[PDB]
């Protein structure tokens, strides 16, 4: 009899690794704590101001298409336990995998069901890219990797941040670029990049750094955000990917748009990919 929270180092046995989460390293565990001989398969990420704060924010949260929050373990450090999404990421799944244009709208759906939850319950997820989205069983849309998120304080529409190390900015607003504020609209502007990685299947020689870097021009270095969020602020966009209907595109562009208040809310996405989803299965 005790908090089913509170996870005992003795009975977890690494299997493997599976990636680097921001801030932290992920493995997956098997937890056996009654000695069944079968246990759980978790997830466990180990981190080290706001070096918990992913915990106190996913521990909060309740929903289908958000990762769940087991427990924890320290037995200095803190190792958070999570569900194991045993399909691991978009980003390694669509390449290896053929998958139809519906089938992918539906993962786009599913991740603004997760995210018009998440901005409700007043946090940013601020890393919304293919990589930290993850697949079950019935490849349904778990979210990942809440090493960014924040909470937005109430009556506030953003929170400004410097991360001292490195941060997705070419899935960042140029509002994210240039001032370090992040709204709830910037997590739209990455889920129209994320959208893009979708129907690219997340190709690597199309992936937005990639192409991003093409656009500009100029080889990466110290100038690039300054001339990333100058593209951005021309109106230059990532290209249709090949096979992406124009409709589609410009769900993409309006999550695009470069002024923050004139983006789609992640409430207004959810009809319209429902219906655009229709169209195509
Ligand atoms: C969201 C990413 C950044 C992290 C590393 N991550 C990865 C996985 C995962 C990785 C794999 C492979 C294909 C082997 O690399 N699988 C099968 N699953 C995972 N599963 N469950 C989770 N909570 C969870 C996770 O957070």
């Amino acid at each position: 009899a005790s908090d089913p929270t509170v996870f005992h180092k003795r009975y977890l046995k690494k299997i493997r690794d599976l990636g680097e989460g921001h801030f932290g390293k992920v493995s997956l565990y098997c937890y056996d704590p009654t000695n069944d001989g079968t246990g759980e398969m978790v997830a466990v990420k180990a981190l080290k101001s706001g070096w918990k704060q992913e915990i106190d924010i996913l521990r909060t949260l309740y929903h289908e298409h958000i990762i769940k929050y087991k427990g924890c373990c320290e037995d200095k450090s803190l190792q958070l336990v999570m569900e194991y999404v045993p399909l691991g990421s978009l980003r390694d799944y669509l390449p290896r995998h053929s998958i139809g244009l519906a089938q992918l709208l539906l993962f786009a759906q599913q991740i603004c069901e997760g995210m018009a939850y998440l901005h409700s319950q007043h946090y940013i997820h601020r890393n919304l890219a293919a990589r930290n989205v993850l697949l079950d069983n019935d490849r349904l849309v778990k979210i990942g990797d809440f090493g960014l998120a924040k909470a937005v304080p109430e009556g506030h529409e953003y929170y400004r941040v410097r991360e001292d190390g490195d941060s997705p900015v070419f899935w960042y607003a140029p509002e994210c670029l240039k001032e370090y504020k992040f709204y709830y609209a910037s997590d739209v502007w990455s889920f129209g990049v994320t959208l893009y990685e979708l129907l690219t299947h997340c190709d690597s020689s199309q992936s937005p750094p990639t192409k991003f870097l093409e656009l500009i021009g100029i080889a990466q270095g110290q100038m690039t955000v300054l001339r990333l969020t100058e593209l951005l602020e021309r109106g230059e966009r990532l290209p249709r990917p090949d096979k992406c209907p124009c409709e589609v595109y410009h769900l993409m562009k309006n999550c695009w748009e470069t002024e923050a208040s004139f983006r789609p809310t992640f409430e207004n996405l959810i009809p319209i990919l429902k219906t655009v989803h229709e169209k195509y299965h």
